[PDB]
């Protein structure tokens, strides 16, 4: 029948971390610039968004390190 | 006839904690990065997801310790 | 003819609390880790599942204490 | 007379996991987008529907692994 | 008799993603503007609704990528 | 019988973005002036309400641009 | 049955910008004089309250200019 | 059906960084001049708003540098 | 026998939107004043109740516009 | 004898989607306004009722599209 | 049998806006004085409570103006 | 023999809406006060119980209006 | 046989509003003091409990006023 | 049964504005003297507390003037 | 059988306002001292806890005054 | 033959409200303490269980008061 | 046959309040320390868990006091 | 079973005001010295921490004086 | 069958307070250092986390002291 | 199955305090230099960030000292 479940979860990871994910990064950075004007600028806001991109992209390396193999 | 029920429940554990489970870990980590941007960053959110992977993977060791044998 | 009913109910208890039951414990723990990610983490969920294993395994001791003999 | 029952149950599996099943997948994904707007967005809702497609499609591989042969 | 079930599920997908779906998108965007006034403005609310339209429209591409064929 | 669903959703959009919507805009602006007195004046409050009117009115153009056609 | 919703929202605007609104203006000005004594006098406080009256009264003209018609 | 999700997120980026974004820049600069009068002038306020425009515009270059490709 | 069902549903609409409905409006407004004291005052609470009266009264006009005739 | 069953089911459809159905629409809208006051206002409640009228009225067009002929 | 529902809702309005309501007003004013001491004094707190009494008492006039008759 | 069925159903209505019904009203109101303490206070709970008394008492007037005669 | 139902419902009202009800009032007040310490103090909490006692005790007067007789 | 709700709310007002309220006034004044030493002395702090006593005591006169009768 | 419910609710009041309640008072005061250090000191925090003890202890007198008898 | 049915129902009441019932009370109280930890603490949970013991024990007095004799 | 039901309910109470209950207390305290880190520290959380142990252990004394004998 | 709740709350008070509390006092004083350097020195900071120790230690005397007995 | 429930709850306590718990302590301390940079430094944050480790580790001593034996 | 939970928490500590942590230190120091210009320079800001690095790095030594072993 259909492909094994191991392949499908790989397709989601490839799609998320592909061209779609890269265009999500620029949208998050834009929200920082829009928020600093018409509001208040702080180090906590910029650190949170940039930290999110670091965790999101390259999450495969984080998963391998935490699990210990793969 | 079919194999004994003790073997079948072992197959589920091997499948869950195999390559399928490892690709589930990276999807959970990705959701952390996506959530920190376009939202709010907190220590509770990251601790819950990372704690979930610790409980999920290596649950055999937790079961043996709690039961006391095996 | 067949064995007395007292022996048969002992066989069910031995089978449930044998290797089959131990592999059921690790499946319950896995469901905790899967649920904490892709969702919400709470103390009620972990307490209920761990409390279930405590009641399930060693139910013979609970039955003897409640009845008062055996 | 008619074909053996082993063949008929194969026809149902082929029909479900054929073009009919693929068009069911896109309807489930559409319900996610419709639900996020005019309502609330959560990780539990998207995880449940996507997890359903993973279980539904490729269920033959899950059945073979659980049974242990085929 | 009637048409095969594969055709009917295609008609639902075409109707949902046709002119009816496009007019649903503008209603979701209107609810964002109405909610920001007479209330509170946040990045989470706008991200959820816009993310919903992305998932809803073009769900056929998401289904093909996840399944792996079609 | 009744008109097709494509027409009904158009009637809601016309009614919302008609004379009713224009009188909603002046009510949102009034709430800014009432809030600045008997309280605190900030750039975040005025930006949120004015941004809401921009998103609400002309949401058809935003929907067409995001979808890519219509 | 009842009057159309377009008429009701007009009644709120007329009531707010009528005699009730004019007596709200004098209360806001009084709070400036009370605050300057028993406290500190600054240009920011007076500018915010007077700016609020300018936005509140005549909000119909601001709405027409922003929307572009009416 | 509809276009792939990779195209839609590109349309948002083009719209934000297009003529709409440029007119947002002049509104942020105007708020600096309005704030310096009827208030206090400081280097922190001007630096925050100008820094916001730098982050907002050209966020694609920042995303490419951080990710490392594209 | 009895009157046709078309007449009965008209009687309910006339009764609801008659003197009984008008006295329901003043009770809803009273709950706003009682809630602002002994609690917290917000724009969301007042907007929801006033919006409810607008939808409730004059619902015949909303029904005619949505349906497209009558 | 009596008329053919094809005619009777047409009479039910005409009666439901006639003047009786139109007066049912205004009763559903009234319940929205009554519910927003003396309670909580949400986008899910209004979307469900308005979506119901869209499905109910013009169900003939939905049936023709799904079936594929008529 | 009992009196018509139009009379009962009038009795609630008379009771609320009678001697019971007047003694509720003095309790709300007392909470302002108690809160200013043992705490912080602000214009927002006093404006909210006094605004609540204005909305609560005389809600009949507000209902008549909004509805447009009675 | 016995009295006609029209008389018996009148006796039930008189008994329910007599002294027995009035003492039922005070029991329903008491449950509101008991529930607000040792729990949570909300407008939905009080509105439901008070609305129930309005429907219960004076149901004869509601029946006459709906039927259209009597 | 037994007493009429009108007498029994009077006995419940007398018992609830007797010495038993008065001792319930002091328990509700105690919960306010216990909650303010080891937690947060707010005007909403005290108003809800005190309002509950007002509704509970003297509910006979509220029932008579609403019904209009007795 | 119990006394009417109009009497109970009078008892709260008498208790608050009785000997209990007078001893609350001296505690508020003491906090001014304690705060001026071991800290900073300002006209805003003393004005707020003394203004609170003026609003708290004699709130009945303020309520009568605002309402317009009683 | 058992004692009347009037006696049981008296036992709870005696137990709460007995030696157990007095030792609860000292625990609440301790939390004030622990909170002032390792944090911030304010008049609102101390007033809330001390006010809680006043309401908790001697709640019988408050209940008698509010009810009007006992 | 056997004893009259009036005696048997007395034996059940004596047994339930005897030593067996008293040991049931302590089990209900234990469930409160177990539930507050590993979960959430609320006033509704404790009030329900304690209210249950009040109704259960001393139900003879409640039955006599309601019936009016015995 | 078996022992009387009065003895069995005593065995449950002894088992719960024995060594098993004492080890449950330390698990509840551990959850406080784990929750304060990787999250937020508050007085409500610690008070609820410690209050639970007080109610759980020594529930026999609470049952005797409430019942009035034993 | 376990000890009465009056004893347990005494154990907490003894533990807090024992050797553990004395070592908490020196940690609070250390934070004053660390804060004066690498920062600003003020009389408000030292007064708050020293006042906290006075309230914390000897809280039993404060509780006895406030309650009036023990 | 399985071991008694008293042994299992001991295994959880040993595992939590073993090498796993010690490595949890260093993760909590790391979060303090990460939070002070890219944000704000305060005494409340460090006190809460360090206080959590004190409660978590050595919870057996706290349980013994509170219970009074073991 | 997977590795024991003791190993996974070690991997997180090694990763955080590895090359990733060292590059986090230089980013925190950069924020000090950027903040001193375009703003105000103070000893509190530099002390907080440098103190954060001291706590973050070498947190294993702090954990061992506090716990007392390992
Ligand atoms: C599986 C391996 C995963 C590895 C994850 C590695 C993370 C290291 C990353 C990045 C550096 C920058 C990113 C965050 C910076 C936050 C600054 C900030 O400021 O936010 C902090 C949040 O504190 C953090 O989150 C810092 C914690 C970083 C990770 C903690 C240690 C590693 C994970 C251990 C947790 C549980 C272990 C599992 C147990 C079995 C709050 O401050 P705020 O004012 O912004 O609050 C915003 C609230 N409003 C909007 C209302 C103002
Ligand atoms: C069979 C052996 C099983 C062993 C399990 C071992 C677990 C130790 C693990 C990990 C460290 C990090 C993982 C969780 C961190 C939570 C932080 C947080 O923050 O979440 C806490 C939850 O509190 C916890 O869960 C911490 C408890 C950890 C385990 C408790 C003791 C061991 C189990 C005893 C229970 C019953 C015993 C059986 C009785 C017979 C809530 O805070 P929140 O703001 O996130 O709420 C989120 C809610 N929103 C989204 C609305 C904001
Ligand atoms: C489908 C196409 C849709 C296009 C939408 C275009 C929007 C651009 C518009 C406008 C300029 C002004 C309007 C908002 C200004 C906010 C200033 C402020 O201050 O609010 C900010 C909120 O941050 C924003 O929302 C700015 C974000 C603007 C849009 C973000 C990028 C575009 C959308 C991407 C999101 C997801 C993409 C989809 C992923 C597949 C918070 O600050 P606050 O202090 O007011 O917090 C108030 C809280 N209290 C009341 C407690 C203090
Ligand atoms: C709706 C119509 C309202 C009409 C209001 C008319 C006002 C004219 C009045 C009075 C003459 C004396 C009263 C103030 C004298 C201040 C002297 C002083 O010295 O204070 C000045 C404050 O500057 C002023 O406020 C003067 C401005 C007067 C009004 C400005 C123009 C009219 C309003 C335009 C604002 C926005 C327009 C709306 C935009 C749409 C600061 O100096 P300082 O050393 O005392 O700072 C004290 C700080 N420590 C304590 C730390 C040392
Ligand atoms: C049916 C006819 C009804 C007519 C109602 C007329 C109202 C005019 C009244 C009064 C003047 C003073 C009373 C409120 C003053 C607020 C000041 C304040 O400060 O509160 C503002 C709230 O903003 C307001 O509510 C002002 C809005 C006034 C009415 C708005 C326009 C009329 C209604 C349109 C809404 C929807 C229309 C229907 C659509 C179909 C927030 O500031 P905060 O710092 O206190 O936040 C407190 C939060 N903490 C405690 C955490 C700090
Ligand atoms: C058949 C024709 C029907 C026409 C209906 C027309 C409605 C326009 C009306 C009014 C202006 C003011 C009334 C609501 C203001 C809400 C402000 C607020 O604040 O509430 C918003 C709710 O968002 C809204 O509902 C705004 C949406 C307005 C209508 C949306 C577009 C039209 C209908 C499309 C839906 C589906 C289409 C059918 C698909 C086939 C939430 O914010 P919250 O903080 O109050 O949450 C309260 C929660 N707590 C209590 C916990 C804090
Ligand atoms: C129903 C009838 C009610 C009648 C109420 C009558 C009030 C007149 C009373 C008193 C004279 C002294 C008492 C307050 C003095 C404040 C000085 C101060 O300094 O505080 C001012 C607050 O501004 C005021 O509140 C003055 C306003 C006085 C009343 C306003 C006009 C009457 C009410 C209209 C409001 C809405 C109308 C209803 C709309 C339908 C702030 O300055 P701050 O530095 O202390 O800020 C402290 C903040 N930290 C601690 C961080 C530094
Ligand atoms: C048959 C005659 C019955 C007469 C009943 C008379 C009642 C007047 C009484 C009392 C003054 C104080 C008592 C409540 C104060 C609430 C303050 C508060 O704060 O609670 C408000 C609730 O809003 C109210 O309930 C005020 C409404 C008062 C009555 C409304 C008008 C009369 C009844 C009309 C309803 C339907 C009519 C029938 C239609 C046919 C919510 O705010 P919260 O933050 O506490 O939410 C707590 C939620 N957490 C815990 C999560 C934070
Ligand atoms: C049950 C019996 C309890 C007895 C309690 C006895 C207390 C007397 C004690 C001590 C002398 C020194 C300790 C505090 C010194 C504060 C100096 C300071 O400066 O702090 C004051 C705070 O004002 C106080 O708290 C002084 C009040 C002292 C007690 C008040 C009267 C007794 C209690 C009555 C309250 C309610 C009664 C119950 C009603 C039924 C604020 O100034 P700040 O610049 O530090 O603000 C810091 C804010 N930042 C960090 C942003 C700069
Ligand atoms: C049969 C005899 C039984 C005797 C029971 C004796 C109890 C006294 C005990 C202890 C002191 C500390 C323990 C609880 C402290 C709560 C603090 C807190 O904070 O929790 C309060 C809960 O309010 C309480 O439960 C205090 C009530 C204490 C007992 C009430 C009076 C006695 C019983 C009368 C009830 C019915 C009588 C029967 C009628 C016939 C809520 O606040 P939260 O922010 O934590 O909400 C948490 C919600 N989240 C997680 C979302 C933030
Ligand atoms: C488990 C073992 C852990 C050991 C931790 C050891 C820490 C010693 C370290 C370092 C020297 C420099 C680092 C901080 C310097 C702060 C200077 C500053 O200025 O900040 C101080 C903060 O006061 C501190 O935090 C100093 C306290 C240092 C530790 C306290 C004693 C040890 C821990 C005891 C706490 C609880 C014990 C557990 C109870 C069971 C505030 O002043 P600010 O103007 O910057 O406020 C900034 C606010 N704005 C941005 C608005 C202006
Ligand atoms: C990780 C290694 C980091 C190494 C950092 C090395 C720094 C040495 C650098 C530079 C020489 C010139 C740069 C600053 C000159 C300030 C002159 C001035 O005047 O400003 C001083 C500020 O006092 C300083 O900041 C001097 C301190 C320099 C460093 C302190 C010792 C090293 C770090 C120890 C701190 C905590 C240790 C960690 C604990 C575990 C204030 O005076 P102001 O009138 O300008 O106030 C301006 C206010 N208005 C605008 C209102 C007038």
């Amino acid at each position: 029948g259909g492909t094994d479940p191991a392949t499908m979860v790989n397709n989601i990871c490839t799609f998320i971390l592909g061209p779609f994910g890269q265009s999500l990064a620029v949208l998050g950075i834009v929200a920082i610039g829009i928020s600093w004007m018409f509001g208040r600028a702080s180090l906590g806001l910029v650190a949170g968004v940039v930290g999110g991109i670091v965790i999101m992209f390259g999450a495969s390396f984080l998963g391998k390190t935490l699990t210990g193999g793969g």
